[PDB]
């Protein structure tokens, strides 16, 4: 089974992908991860987020620029998930497709219907054939909150620091909105909007 | 030896790459060719051309998304390009590192000393470990001789056009300018300015 948490920066995700991987695993099946982007292992990866660091020229002022980069990344993920599938009972992923919809969406003030998000479906599923996921949970958590633990994680972590997209709060908020109207569709596959209070145990038994 | 053949659109690099390739061959020595962008092998140069076709959003209006397109072409090009440079005894290259610095040069109305060109050699040659070439032979035809290649090769074939860098002369003109300071000033190695009416014969026999 192949399972891709979702949602805004700071909301949660790296965590949630742990209380839920280890329960899970309190149930004989075996879990794996991977997160996107896959820095180190991918260079359009790297490269995106170095531009959204304020490097590479023009780089990040193009919304489908950064897209592409997210996607090639992942496009260059396609053996290394189906491997993962195949191996493992469960796959759980720390962003994936549906990323690329919501954020892109939310730089063009565009809704989940839009263009950019049709473009990322046309291009990542149908082109570049990436799987689609049993399931996507959209960790939905206040623009406000979610930003606070981005601010916090910046100040607490000295070589590190928000990006072009987490210091853009208004992106934030849109990106969250786009995000509830992609699970309400059932955009890529079908989807579970939890929250901060979801009990993993629980969770993970829905996901089957 | 790794030879790369340089030069604006509708130059004749297509062509001079065919008759050079030949007159290798009448030497007992065996030759290799590449050109790029590898479109159909390379997701990234695809989605760069069909983006100077008026495809993706906002992606080609980024001379710093293009040209990582570019580079993350050759990139996923390193084992085929050092593969064929270990099995035959001459590679020759129709466009390479340098035309991202050219072009990307050229359309920020920089010259061959500007940050874009350093950039491509950081990204390139430094950063992904592209091998530098030998020889970069720079095919010099004058911007209106070659624009009317590219316009004359448009008209010639049904399924075709020139794409947003053919169809803008100014940026063609500036390429060819950045060239010729490349050339001079031995870029990524040593250059060998030629022309139309080279004779492959020799210019091979120079390439040692
Ligand atoms: C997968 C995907 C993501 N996104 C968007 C969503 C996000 O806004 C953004 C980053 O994706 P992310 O949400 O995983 O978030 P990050 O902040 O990248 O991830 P982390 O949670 O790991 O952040 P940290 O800040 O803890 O960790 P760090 O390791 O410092 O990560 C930052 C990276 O950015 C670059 N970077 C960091 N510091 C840098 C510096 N000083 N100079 C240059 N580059 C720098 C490096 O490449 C580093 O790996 O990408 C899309 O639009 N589409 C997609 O398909
Ligand atoms: C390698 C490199 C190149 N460039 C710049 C230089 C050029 O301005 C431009 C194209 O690179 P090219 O010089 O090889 O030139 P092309 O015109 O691409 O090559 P050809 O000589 O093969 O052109 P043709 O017009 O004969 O052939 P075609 O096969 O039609 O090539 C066009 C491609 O563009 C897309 N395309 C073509 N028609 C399309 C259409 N209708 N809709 C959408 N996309 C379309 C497709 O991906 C096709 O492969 O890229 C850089 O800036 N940096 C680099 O590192
Ligand atoms: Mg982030
Ligand atoms: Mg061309």
């Amino acid at each position: 089974m192949l399972i891709a948490i979702e949602g805004v920066d700071g909301a949660g995700k790296r965590t949630l992908v742990e209380k839920l991987s280890g329960a899970f695993r309190a149930a004989g099946r075996s879990v794996a991860t991977l997160a996107f982007p896959r820095y180190g292992q991918s260079v359009a990866a790297d490269i995106a987020a170095e531009a959204l660091h304020g490097e590479h020229g023009d780089l990040a002022s193009s919304v489908y620029a950064m897209a592409t980069l997210f996607a090639l990344d992942r496009a260059g993920a396609v053996h290394t998930i189906q491997g993962l599938c195949r191996g493992y009972d469960v796959v759980i992923l720390d962003r994936y497709v549906a990323s690329n919809a919501a954020y892109s969406a939310a730089r063009l003030h565009e809704n989940a219907a839009g263009k950019a998000a049709a473009w990322v479906q046309r291009i990542e599923f149908a082109r570049l054939g990436l799987p689609k996921p049993d399931w996507q949970v959209l960790l939905a958590v206040s623009a406000e909150l979610a930003g606070e633990r981005s601010r916090g994680r910046a100040q607490r972590d000295p070589g590190r620091a928000r990006d072009n997209y987490e210091r853009d709060a208004e992106l934030q908020q849109r990106t969250g909105a786009v995000y509830a109207e992609l699970a309400a569709q059932g955009w890529g596959g079908r989807w579970l909007v939890v929250g901060a209070d979801v009990d993993p145990g629980r969770l993970a038994a829905t996901l089957a």
